[PDB]
C-alpha cells in the first residue's frame, strides 16, 4: 500500500516513481495536496457515467474518422520509429482540457530529458504533470510509475477537471509486472507471462473514465515488437481498450505524419460521441479510403482516383504544431464525402 503525496503542488513538476519532485517548470500552483494509495482498484461499473462528449484533439484524421470520447481510454499501437511519442506531444499540444498527466515508464534517461524539455517549451506548461522512471529503476519502480500518474490524474479528476493521461508504454508496464510477479515466485503461465499479469493490467487500464465529477481520457501506448514473435500483450491491452491508433512504418517513412493508418484504427465510441452526419460522413470517407486503397498499389479513371487519393492523403498529413478545429476538420469531411457520392466509378 505504497501511498505519494499529490495535488496542485505536483502541478508544472517532474515527479519520480515515488512522488518526489525532482524538478520544476513552472512556479508551483498551490500548495495543495492529499496522500494517495497509488495502486487502487477501478471505482465500480455502476458508479461510471457514459463515454457522452467528444474530445477535441486538434488532429484531423482523429477528430474526422476516430473521434475519442471524454473518458474513453485508447491505444496507440505501433512498432519502432512510427512516432508515438511525437503523437503524445501533438496531442498535449492541440487538445483542450484542465490537466495534462504523462506517464514515462521505462525509457532511457536522455529520452526523459528531451520529453521535459519540449514541456519547458510548451503554452500549457502548467497544465502539465510528469511522472517519469528508467530503464535503471528498478520494476516495481515502473509499476508505480503509472500507478502514481494515474493517482495525479484521478486526484484532478475528484478536483472536477477534464484530465488527459498518457501512458508511455504499456508494453513496459506490462514487462514490469510480470518481472515484479516472476521474482516473487508466481509461475508463467503465457509466454512467460504470470497470470497476475492478466489481472492487473485492466486493473490500471480501467481507472479512467467520466464520472459525476470531472473525468480522465487515457491514451496508452504499445509496442508492436517484431512480427510472428512474442504479443500476447499486445492483443490483450487491445482488448481492454475502447480503441485503438495504428501508426504504419510505411506511412512513417514517408514522412506522412502522424502516421495513423485510419482503416486500422477504430474509437470504439464514435457512434455515441458523433452527430448523426457526421457519422454518415466518416462512413463514407471510409468507403472512400477503402476503395482507393483496393487501386493503389496497382487512364483518366485511373487518374481522377490517384489525384484523390494524393488530395486525401495531404488533408490526413498533418505537422505537431497545426491545430484544426472540430468545425474546419468537419468542413474537409464533408468534402471527402462529397468525393464519395460524385465518384468516378472504375469499376
Ligand atoms: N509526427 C511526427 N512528426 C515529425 N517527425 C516525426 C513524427 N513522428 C515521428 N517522427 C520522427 O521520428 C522520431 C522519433 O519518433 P517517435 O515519436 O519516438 O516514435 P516512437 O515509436 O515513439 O519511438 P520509440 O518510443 O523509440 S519505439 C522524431 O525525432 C522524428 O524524426
Ligand atoms: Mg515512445
Ligand atoms: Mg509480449
Amino acid at each position: 500500500a505504497l501511498s505519494a503525496w499529490v495535488g496542485y503542488s505536483v502541478l508544472g513538476a517532474v515527479l519520480d516513481p515515488t512522488g518526489k519532485i525532482v524538478e520544476r517548470f513552472t512556479p508551483e500552483v498551490a500548495p495543495i495536496s492529499e496522500e494517495r494509495v497509488i495502486d487502487v482498484a477501478p471505482p465500480s461499473y455502476a458508479s461510471r457515467v457514459g463515454v457522452r462528449e467528444p474530445l477535441i484533439t486538434g488532429v484531423r484524421a482523429i477528430d474526422g474518422l476516430l473521434t475519442c470520447g471524454v473518458g474513453q481510454r485508447m491505444g496507440i499501437f505501433a512498432s519502432a520509429g512510427c512516432g508515438k511519442t511525437m503523437l503524445m506531444h501533438m496531442l498535449i499540444e492541440q487538445t483542450e482540457a484542465d490537466v495534462f498527466v504523462i506517464g514515462l515508464i521505462g525509457e532511457r534517461g536522455r529520452e526523459v530529458t528531451e520529453f521535459v524539455d519540449m514541456l519547458r517549451a510548451s503554452h500549457k506548461k502548467e497544465k502539465c504533470v510528469l511522472v517519469f522512471a528508467t530503464s535503471d529503476f528498478p520494476s516495481v519502480d515502473r509499476c508505480n510509475a503509472a500507478q502514481l500518474a494515474t493517482t495525479v490524474a484521478e486526484y484532478f479528476r475528484d478536483q472536477g477537471k477534464r484530465v488527459v493521461l498518457f501512458i508511455d508504454s504499456m508494453t513496459r508496464y506490462a514487462r514490469a509486472l510480470r518481472d515484479v510477479a516472476l521474482a516473487s515466485g508466481e509461475r508463467p503461465a503465457r509466454r512467460g507471462y504470470p497470470a497476475s499479469v492478466f489481472d492487473n493490467l485492466p486493473r490500471l487500464l480501467e481507472r479512467p473514465g467520466a464520472t459525476s465529477e470531472g473525468s480522465i481520457t487515457a491514451f496508452y501506448t504499445v509496442l508492436l515488437e517484431s512480427e510472428e514473435e512474442a504479443d500476447p500483450m499486445a492483443d490483450e491491452i487491445r482488448s481492454i481498450l475502447d480503441g485503438h491508433l495504428y501508426l504504419s512504418r510505411k506511412l512513417a517513412g514517408q514522412g506522412h505524419y502522424p502516421a495513423i493508418d485510419v482503416l486500422k484504427s477504430v474509437s470504439r465510441v464514435f457512434g455515441q460521441v458523433t452527430t448523426p452526419t457526421h457519422a454518415e460522413q466518416a462512413s463514407a470517407v471510409r468507403k472512400l479510403m477503402t476503395r482507393l486503397e483496393e487501386l493503389q498499389l496497382f487512364n483518366i479513371d485511373n487518374d481522377r482516383a490517384m489525384q484523390m487519393r494524393d488530395s486525401l492523403k495531404a488533408w490526413l498529413c498533418q505537422p505537431v504544431a497545426q491545430y484544426s478545429s472540430f468545425d474546419d476538420t468537419l468542413s474537409g469531411m464533408n468534402a471527402f464525402a462529397d468525393q464519395n457520392s460524385a465518384w468516378s466509378h472504375p469499376q
